[PDB]
């Protein structure tokens, strides 16, 4: 039976109280700015000496001061409205602090481009500078800029080309998404099932492998039709890339992309190398699939099918069960995450009437961290606590041990603490259990994510890679090259276990723009980091569990792989990456003589 925000019991929500006792007061903290002509005057250009240690130190000083007022009161009123998405003052509220931090992006606009244009000779003055200590790497990282920044004109240009650019991914999308007709799936009894991309994952795990075959056929048929089309926009996206790379003085798109996060092109470049030296891996684990579901043979649309076949969970049950399962993460975080969940108010707990769907963890420098759940009771949520408690853990920890400008970690690094927990979970539950068919969902369901976040990203990797390469050196990527290149690396990868379908080679075709500049790397080395920091954590490698610790401490006080390296892993060489290995290797294993 569902219910309005305001007959749900307060024990089941969260308590933003410690942010703003009620509206009023947060309503009165916003006035505090007096909306206006400038808001803050204090942040004009004018009134700051940028040669000056003393002055850029005020300017950091004062801006951080603001940013975190405006965050506190955007988290405030953001979590306000999830609760009911509907409601008007939540919905008005949110809109004024939006308001204002768009206010104070414009205002503070100028700062970014007058320290990148400082002299070399300033530059390394302040960072020298005592008084600034505290804030050298945020300089840092905006100091870092400068060589590959041109005179403010020629910049002022390539700031105004992003808007003709957006031409790609939106004719993509419209594509995509919405003009190009979608076709029918089949299943065995010959009932047709139309298709959705929604339905299409939904059919990838079907039980009736002929749904799945005509599904992914669909599928393809679909995207093969226009393949000169998607092959003409994705060329232009990739030209967009080498554009803007070669003009801000970058030997690649990737370095340009690289950059910001400081890794070198060998990690992306090894991680690639590396990965499909693996590549038996994936034919160790389909194998088993195709041998468990008498299959002559091992198509795409295998891979996901699942090998076996429910229970219910209350609120305090999950919770009980994260409690024992992360048992290895230490008295201390099992705790801290317990009282969160339970007395100290992190959690709004269930479904009510327009409350914001799904999942996700929240909060700011000076609140605990916020969870909205969507709590339903199967294992897929209390997995969804595990991953949530992983991200609200790791929020917790940074902004307890760093101050306000360094404690958020980068997107680099966020899903590290969210993924090793839900693989402890998995972990520990098959430890624990007795029933072999729950063993093998269990194993399943957790060599699928592997599988699919950490082989198919680095697939993905490569193909972005080469593409790239190729426009470098002029090749334009025609729907013959583009679906070559997908075909070969289709080849490196799973060669040796899949049967390809004749339109296999199209894939490349159903990726969105937006997984293009480089960024779907970072979902394999997050796994990667998370399995290895997990894999010494089950095998009590020296101190590997305070190293954990560490890094969930670190916030984002320095460069990714820095920060890493702090901590034991060093993805600058091939430790790492072989911990990974040896996690997915034991359960292969495990599974293989299940059966
Ligand atoms: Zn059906
Ligand atoms: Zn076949
Ligand atoms: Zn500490
Ligand atoms: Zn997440
Ligand atoms: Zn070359
Ligand atoms: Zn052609």
């Amino acid at each position: 039976q569902v219910r309005p925000r305001s007959e749900i019991s307060p024990q089941d929500c969260w308590d933003i109280t410690p942010l703003y006792l009620n509206r009023k007061a947060w309503k009165a903290d916003l006035d505090s700015f007096g909306l206006k002509s400038p808001t803050w005057p204090a942040l004009q250009a004018t009134q700051y000496q940028l040669d000056n240690s003393e002055s850029l130190l005020s300017l950091l000083t004062t801006l951080f001061s603001i940013e975190r007022k405006l965050n506190k009161l955007y988290v405030y009123a953001h979590l306000t409205h999830d609760q009911d998405i509907t409601n008007q003052e939540g919905i008005a509220d949110l809109k004024s602090i939006t308001h204002l931090h768009t206010l104070f992006a414009e205002e503070t606009s100028w700062v970014q481009p007058a320290l990148t244009s400082l002299s070399e000779s300033l530059i390394a003055q302040h960072l020298s500078a005592p008084c600034l200590a505290p804030y050298r790497f945020y300089l840092e990282k905006i100091f870092r800029l400068s060589i590959h920044t041109g005179t403010p004109g020629e910049e002022k240009i390539l700031a105004s080309a992003f808007t003709p650019l957006e031409v790609a991914s939106k004719a993509f999308s419209s594509l995509s998404d919405s003009e190009i007709p979608f076709g029918q799936a089949t299943d065995s009894e010959g009932n047709s099932h139309p298709l959705s991309h929604a339905l299409a994952s939904l059919y990838m795990q079907s039980t009736d492998r002929e749904l799945r075959k005509t599904s992914y056929l669909a599928q393809c048929e679909r995207y093969h039709s226009y393949r000169h089309t998607f092959a003409n926009l994705l060329n232009g996206k990739i030209q967009a890339h080498v554009f803007y790379a070669k003009n801000k003085r970058y030997n690649s798109c990737l370095q340009a992309a690289l950059y910001h996060n400081n890794i070198p092109t060998t990690v992306y470049t090894n991680l690639i190398d590396i990965v499909k030296k693996n590549s038996s891996l994936i034919t160790k684990y389909f194998s088993i699939k195709q041998r468990c579901l008498n299959l002559k043979d091992f198509h795409f649309y295998d891979v996901y099918a699942p090998l076996s076949q429910e229970k219910k969970y209350t609120f305090q049950e999950a919770v009980d069960l994260i409690y024992t399962s992360l048992s290895p993460l230490g008295t201390e975080y099992i705790d801290t995450l317990k009282q969160g969940l339970t007395t100290q108010g992190w959690v709004d707990k269930y479904e009510n009437l327009n409350k914001r769907s799904g999942a996700y963890s929240s909060g700011c420098y000076d609140s605990h961290p916020y969870v909205l759940l969507n709590y339903t009771g199967t294992l897929y949520d209390v997995s969804v606590i595990a991953h949530e408690g992983g991200h609200s853990m790791h929020s917790y920890f940074s902004r307890k041990h760093q101050p306000f400008h360094d404690a958020q970690y980068p997107i680099f690094l966020a899903e590290i603490a969210s993924t090793l927990n839900e693989m402890l979970l998995m972990d520990s539950m098959l430890k624990e259990s007795d029933s072999k068919e729950e063993k093998i969902t269990i194993l399943t369901r957790c060599l699928d994510t592997i599988f699919s976040t950490l082989f198919r990203q680095v697939l993905f990797a490569s193909f972005e890679y080469d593409i790239h390469h190729a426009a470098e050196h002029g090749v334009p990527l025609t729907e013959e090259y583009l679906s070559s290149t997908y075909k070969n690396l289709q080849n490196e990868f799973y060669g040796e276990i899949i049967t390809f379908d004749v339109l296999s080679n199209i894939e490349w075709a159903r990726i969105p723009h937006f997984y293009y500049n480089f960024y779907v790397y970072q979902y394999a080395t997050g796994i990667i980091a998370a399995l290895c920091f997990l894999e010494k954590i089950l095998n009590n490698e020296d101190n590997a569990l305070n190293s954990y610790l560490n890094f969930l401490k670190s916030g984002g006080s320095d460069f990714p792989l820095e920060i890493l390296k702090k901590s034991g892993l060093d993805m600058g060489t091939v430790e790492p990456i072989q911990k990974a290995f040896c996690f997915i290797e034991k359960k292969i294993q495990e599974l293989s003589s299940l059966i």
